[PDB]
């Protein structure tokens, strides 16, 4: 349970994703690649772009092979598109292996790259079912496991930022670890608790209960997972279904009522500040998500602090103060346990055993009174089915799966 070479191999800027160094081609071309458990394509910038100072140059690689097939990926925010191919890929601060993987060479995009994020591509770590153009395009991790002796598991320790912040001109730097093929015991303390992967597409899980400062939200538990709940390193926020979001905001507002913030703050569109070092952490409640256990009728809870859901943003004009963005937001596509959740925990994506593990992170931000926690078991007599069944569209139904 030691993977020293892979420790601290993640970097990034607060709110702009965590990236790992990868190489593509022969000889190896280094790129910084966003670690994304909410998508399934390995897609890299492969043409000039205003926000890229470098890109994958297919012509420089002796081992590049064109698949003679394009790929077009629209999404809520924007789109990326390009040409499919294969090449040799390695992770310099990962396993000592080289694999031939599918690579989508991005030739055109809109609102994909982020000015100053310092990453040039995305490593989709989710399953084939959500790959583009379709599930026949083998994802990177599938190729890694098939071609090498790497165990079918990876783990993420995402370490967030905190005041005092170093710089007033740039965003806060973040760090973390992606351990490929194993669990590094130095990255967590206490017990490691597992929740089943409900279905292998996203890393989908089931939330059975939600508490805000130990107060149950008392909703039909299907509401917590409407229309899914997923663990996504490629989302910054904790994102909650509309009804759940509204209930949570009401509870957090009530707990923090000594302070009256503008509506903009609760919408994530405005910062609130306190004089350096005086942030009243204790007026903001803890949030507990109970996840279905491996055993029927069991659950465990992960508990996060305001140090996780209030994101530090240093303002140029207000550099004397500690300022924060509310990082819980409304979803219409289910619960997303993003960086806000993941920064509290060491998270084990145990694909081999179709389960996700959580343990208290050795790097999580906390104070002397409260800590992020992972606690269980909680037993429920005749526990209900909290899973939602997404209505089946005709187009989805028409798909053949040979
Ligand atoms: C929710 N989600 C996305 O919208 C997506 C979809 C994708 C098509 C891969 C394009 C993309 C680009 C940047 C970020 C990003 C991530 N973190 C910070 N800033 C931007 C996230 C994503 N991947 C995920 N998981
Ligand atoms: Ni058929």
């Amino acid at each position: 349970g030691s993977f020293v070479e892979m420790v601290d191999n993640l970097r990034g800027k607060s709110g702009q994703g965590y990236y790992v160094e990868m190489t593509v081609g022969s000889p190896p071309q280094t790129l910084n690649i966003l670690v994304d458990t909410g998508s399934s394509n390995f897609a890299v910038g492969a043409a000039p772009h205003p926000f890229l100072h470098r890109y994958y140059q297919r012509q420089l690689s002796s081992t590049y092979r064109d698949l003679r097939k394009g790929v077009y990926v629209p999404y809520t925010q924007g789109k990326w598109e390009g040409e499919l191919g294969t090449d040799l890929v390695s992770i310099p601060h990962g396993p000592n292996v080289t694999v031939r993987a599918n690579i989508a060479a991005i030739t055109e995009s809109d609102k994909f790259f982020i000015n100053g994020s310092n990453w040039e591509g995305i490593l989709g770590l989710a399953y084939a079912e959500i790959a583009r153009p379709d599930d026949s395009l083998e994802p990177f991790f599938d190729s890694l496991v098939k071609q090498t002796h790497v165990p079918n598991l990876f783990s993420l320790q995402l370490c967030g930022a905190g005041f005092p912040l170093n710089q007033s001109e740039v965003l806060a730097s973040v760090g973390g670890s992606m351990i490929i093929g194993g669990i590094d015991h130095s990255l967590y303390t206490g017990s490691l608790w597992y929740t089943p992967i409900r279905r292998e597409w996203y890393y989908e899980v089931i939330i059975v209960r939600v508490e805000i400062n130990g107060q149950d939200l008392k909703m039909d538990c299907k509401e917590y997972n409407y229309d899914k709940s997923i663990v996504d390193s490629g989302t910054t926020n904790l994102r909650l279904p509309k009804k759940v979001f509204e209930a949570a905001v009401k509870s957090i507002k009530a707990a923090s009522s000594t302070e009256k913030f503008p509506d903009g703050f609760w919408l994530g569109e405005q910062l609130v500040c306190w004089q350096a070092g005086t942030t009243p952490w204790n007026i903001f409640p803890v949030i507990s998500l109970y996840l279905m256990g491996e055993v029927t009728n069991q659950s465990f809870r992960i508990t996060i602090l305001p140090q996780q859901y209030l994101r530090p943003v240093e303002d140029v004009a207000t550099s004397q103060d500690d300022c924060y963005k509310f990082a819980i937001s409304q979803s219409s596509t289910g619960t997303v346990m993003g960086a806000v959740i993941m920064e509290g925990f060491y998270v084990v994506f145990d694909r081999a055993r179709k389960r996700i593990g959580f343990a208290v992170s050795a790097c999580h931000v906390h104070d002397e009174f409260r800590t992020a926690a992972v606690e269980g078991p909680f037993v429920t007599l005749d526990m209900e089915d909290c899973g939602y069944n997404i209505p089946q569209t005709d187009e989805s139904r028409s798909h053949h799966h040979h």
